[PDB]
């Protein structure tokens, strides 16, 4: 009884995960193709606690 | 004089190409992410010369 109760929760969790990670895959192949930058990281100048943070 | 003349056609051909392999690359990651199927190849039963071809 514990075994079928758990298993049936388990099937939904790994189906949920298969959908979840396949969407991540659809965004990553999309990032790589369209938004993948070649330049170095760039610091960001802003206002902050007792003057500007960078 | 031959060098610089040829070099102008040479660069344009590889600018043309540099686009070219970017289009193949651009379709191939669209194909790979979204339409890439795991089922086995299936023949096509279509009429040909002499009767049915598959």
């Amino acid at each position: 009884q514990y075994r079928k109760e758990l298993g049936a929760q388990l099937h939904q969790l790994v189906l949920n995960s298969a959908r979840e990670k396949r969407d991540m895959e659809q965004r990553h192949v999309l990032l790589k193709q369209k938004e993948l930058g070649g330049e170095e990281p760039e610091p960001s100048l802003r206002e902050g606690p007792g003057g500007l943070v960078m």
